[PDB]
């Protein structure tokens, strides 16, 4: 027998455990409290919440599956988040370290906001490195597994120990090549070289050996028959996977010889101009399976996307069977198994093919459209 002089009924307040590091205090909020207000009361009742400027801190609901933890939006109210008495929010630092592979082999570490999408972080990353054309850029895990620009790193399963790659994804505008800025020249070189080498830029066997000849001149200096003889080369470092044939060593060394005493800068300039001169340059290819009239077996075929068109290309000859301008495409739709283009009245029938790349294809087509729309308003 003992009543409680402190008993208060009809209290309709969220009783939440606030977590900051080793510390866990319990605090009371009115459910309709804006999140930016909850952070404010946290800062006024727990001194460990003053360890950094407010803009660096947020409320975070954790989860056994890290991809499912969420940062609460400043503009919402606690009850939007179906909070029940006894739940924990962490008042948590928003900045995480992120490792991007640098051109000199080092890895720069950039602080990025764990609460923002990959689109937003790309501005941060390019500014900290000094890239101007950031809407042409994207990220891949070091390990063409492009990440999703409309989702955070956390919700795609990218862990903080992972090192990421900054690569050019869209080919909308090309600055001129200038031997007077060797740093910029080396960028354009490294970008064209990696695309040839990894197979993003398909090239003939003959051409793949000509690039390799330039790459030899750039990495070893003028050809030296004494040191650059049979067996010298690690072909996987100099040829696309498709191109690796020991017939190539002799062919690469010839091209290397034909450079004579070309300087490393002239070789880089000649490498970039050659790549830019191929009709494959700036085209993203995807492997799809078409259906022919009659033929119940599907034909493998390449789908090429550019800043101007979508293209049906032959898997071997690389010649363009058919090309549709992006302005002739009314809508598209992807599935985990298919990709489909609607052309409106420009054609009788949809274009539909099997591919595991439907979503990647759609993201490329939509990204080019978004660059085009952004460039049309900014020229008005």
């Amino acid at each position: 027998n003992n009543d409680n002089p402190l008993f208060k009924s009809a209290m309709v307040a969220l009783s939440l455990k606030i977590s900051i590091g080793n510390v866990v205090k319990t605090m009371q909020f009115e459910p309709s409290t804006m999140v930016y207000d909850a952070c404010r009361m946290i800062r006024e009742r727990i001194p460990e919440a003053l360890a950094g400027p407010p803009n660096d801190f947020g409320l975070f609901l954790s989860d056994d599956d890290p991809k499912k933890g969420i940062w609460l939006e400043a503009g919402k109210a606690l009850d939007y988040y179906m909070l029940r008495n006894g739940d924990t929010m962490e008042y948590r630092k928003k900045q995480r370290p992120l490792k991007i592979r640098m051109l000199d082999g080092t890895v720069k570490t950039i602080m990025v906001d764990d609460s923002k999408t990959v689109t937003d972080m790309l501005m941060t990353i390019c500014a900290r490195i000094g890239i101007t054309n950031h809407d042409e850029y994207s990220l891949v895990r070091e390990l063409l597994n492009w990440l999703d620009h409309g989702r955070t790193l956390r919700e795609q399963g990218v862990e903080e120990h992972e090192t990421l790659l900054l690569r050019r994804k869209f080919f909308y505008s090309d600055q001129n090549v200038d031997s007077r800025d060797p740093v910029q020249l080396n960028l354009l070189y490294v970008q064209a070289r990696d695309d040839i080498l990894n197979g993003s830029h398909p090239v003939s066997f003959d051409k793949a050996c000509e690039f390799a000849g330039f790459q030899c001149q750039i990495q070893f200096g003028p050809h030296n028959e004494q040191k650059h003889k049979a067996g010298f080369l690690d072909l996987k470092d100099f040829l696309p996977k498709a191109a690796v044939k020991q017939k190539g060593e002799r062919k690469i060394f010839q091209a290397h010889k034909n450079c004579g005493q070309m300087s490393e800068i002239e070789a880089k300039v000649r490498y970039v101009k050659l790549a830019r001169s191929l009709q494959t340059y700036g085209v993203s290819f995807f492997l799809v399976k078409e259906k022919m009239k009659g033929k119940n077996k599907l034909v493998p075929r390449l789908l090429g996307i550019t800043k101007e068109c979508v293209m049906r290309v032959d898997e071997k000859t690389k010649e363009v069977i058919q090309e549709w301008s992006l302005t002739n495409i009314k809508r598209w739709a992807a599935s985990p198994k298919s990709f489909t283009l609607d052309f409106g009245d420009y054609q009788d029938g949809y274009y539909s093919v099997q591919t595991t790349e439907g979503e990647q294809i759609a993201q490329l087509i939509a990204g080019y459209i978004d660059i085009i729309l952004k460039k049309k308003k900014s020229k008005d």
